[PDB]
C-alpha cells in the first residue's frame, strides 16, 4: 500500500513531485537544486543586488545599476525590495508569475532557509545595506525600518538619506 504525497499541495518546496512506492522525489527547476533533506528545492548561487535595471542600452556587457547588495541569494534579493540579481545580472521575476511563487514561496520579506527550506525573515539590514546608505537600520520580520539622522531626508528612490 502507498501514499500519493503529492496529493499534498504542499509536497516538495519550490519543486515538481514524483510519488514512488515508499515515498517521492522532487524534481527541482533550473538554478535550483536539492536541499540536503530532499524536501525541497532552492538556489544556492551568490550574486549582487540592484535597485534599478531596465533596457538602458540593452544587454550585451553589463545591464543593472545601483547596487545595494554583494553576494547574496537571489531570493534575499528579488523576495525583498531588489529588481535585479547576479551578473549576467538576471532581471527579478514579477510578483505574480510562477517563477516568483517558486523563488518566494512565502510571498514578499522571507525566503526558504538553504538548509531546512523552512521560510525565514530576510534580515535586509545585512544584506541589502543599500537601502539605507547613511541611516539606521533595524530589521523587523518580514520588513526593516531605516531611521534617517536629525536633519536628512530619506530619498525613496536612491535610497540615501538626502
Ligand atoms: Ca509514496
Ligand atoms: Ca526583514
Amino acid at each position: 500500500t502507498d501514499v500519493n504525497e503529492c496529493l499534498d499541495p504542499t509536497t516538495c518546496i519550490s519543486g515538481n513531485c514524483v510519488n514512488t512506492p515508499g515515498s517521492y522525489i522532487c524534481d527541482c527547476p533550473p538554478d535550483f537544486e536539492l536541499n540536503p533533506t530532499r524536501v525541497g528545492c532552492v538556489d544556492t548561487r551568490s550574486g549582487n543586488c540592484y535597485l534599478d535595471i531596465r533596457p538602458r542600452g540593452d544587454n550585451g556587457d553589463t545591464a543593472c545599476s545601483n547596487e545595494i547588495g554583494v553576494g547574496v541569494s537571489k531570493a534575499s534579493c528579488c523576495c525583498s525590495l531588489g529588481k535585479a540579481w547576479g551578473t549576467p545580472c538576471e532581471m527579478c521575476p514579477a510578483v505574480n508569475t510562477s517563477e516568483y511563487k517558486i523563488l518566494c514561496p512565502g510571498g514578499e520579506g522571507f525566503r526558504p532557509n538553504p538548509i531546512t527550506v523552512i521560510l525565514e525573515d530576510i534580515d535586509e539590514c545585512q544584506e541589502l545595506p543599500g537601502l539605507c546608505q547613511g541611516g539606521k537600520c533595524i530589521n523587523t520580520f518580514g520588513s526593516f525600518q531605516c531611521r534617517c539622522p536629525t536633519g536628512y531626508y530619506l530619498n525613496e528612490d536612491t535610497r540615501v538619506c538626502d
